[PDB]
RNA sequence: CGUCGUCAGCUCGUGCCGUGAGGUGUUGGGUUAAGUCCCGCAACGAGCGCAACCCCCGCCGUUAGUUGCCAGCGGUUCGG
């Protein structure tokens, strides 16, 4: 919430090509063919962003984390492994909101399998089964890790990349869920009900804002936690 | 009942795409006898198939000696 100054590597954005026309209010100006983003207006826009989070949160709704882009995968998994927002890690299926039931399912047999393997029953039906169900719980858990905490279909959804998880956005946007995302200037900004112009590629701008959002979360329901150990993953 | 044909296929549920017939899934890369499996993917699963559970032939054991053997000894019209 003190982040006004210590916003270092946010307003790198993309090169002068791989561009979205609708971005330009965001962009302060070209500085050696990349575009940089307003500073002013990315505070701008993060009151009302993280208002809505605080509002949201203190209601005691649920945030789902979405993140693909191989640079905030180890961030996602930890940021929403703190307070119970659930996420999704490794990539999106397509269906996961819309076809919320069927993937739910698919989690009823993941709390099966993970029921089989805690009974004595994995010894019996010989170790063919002991091999399939071992994999095929291997990648339920490696799929379904965040997304087997929603009951329900979540109140709002959180996007590193809107480009790269675009299904997901339009998903969101088909059931009416809010959309908070990070856009960069490769994204449509329209599409995004609540924006944070941000670089999603740097790893220093993803830790940031999500530690500082995640914190907020905690903030309002109570309880400070500690600084997210996301910093180590710096690497 | 024969046949394409023991051929590797044909579909469905939900979601998504298209005004619509339909598509996606079932395409792709690797692999297999196989839509067999792996990886990827607006798809996630499922059914009839494939395969397996059945029978026979292959090695061994347990249970049982009106089939078998000087394996073992005795008798032998010396033919278990
Ligand atoms: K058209
Ligand atoms: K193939
Ligand atoms: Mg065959
Ligand atoms: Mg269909
Ligand atoms: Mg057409
Ligand atoms: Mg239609
Ligand atoms: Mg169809
Ligand atoms: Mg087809
Ligand atoms: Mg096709
Ligand atoms: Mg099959
Ligand atoms: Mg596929
Ligand atoms: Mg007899
Ligand atoms: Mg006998």
């Amino acid at each position: 919430t003190v982040k006004e100054l210590l916003e270092a590597g946010v307003h790198f954005g993309h090169e002068r090509k791989r561009w979205n026309p609708k971005f330009a209010r965001y962009i302060y100006a070209e500085r050696n063919g990349i575009h940089i983003i307003d500073l002013q207006k990315t505070m701008e826009e993060l009151e009302r962003t993280f208002r809505f989070i605080e509002d949201l949160a203190m209601r005691g709704g649920t945030i789902l984390f979405v993140g693909t882009k191989k640079q905030a995968q180890d961030i996602v998994r930890m940021e929403a492994e703190r307070a119970g927002m659930p996420y999704v890690n490794q990539r999106w299926l397509g269906g996961m909101l819309t076809n919320f039931k069927t993937i739910s399912q698919r989690v009823h047999r993941l709390e099966e399998l993970e029921a089989l393997f805690a009974s004595p029953e994995i010894e019996e039906r010989p170790k063919k089964e002991q091999v399939r169900l071992k994999h095929e719980l291997e990648r339920l858990q490696k799929y379904l890790s965040g997304f087997r905490l929603l009951k329900r279909l979540p109140d709002a959804i959180f996007v590193v990349d809107p480009t790269k998880e675009a299904i997901a956005v339009r998903e969101a946007r088909k059931l009416f869920i809010p959309v908070i995302a990070l856009a960069d200037t490769d994204s449509d900004p329209d599409l995004v009900d609540y924006i944070i112009p941000g670089n999603d590629d740097a790893i220093r701008s993803i830790q940031l804002i999500l530690s500082r959002a995640v914190d907020l979360i905690i903030q309002a329901r109570g309880g400070v936690v500690e600084p997210s150990p996301s910093y180590a993953l710096v690497q």
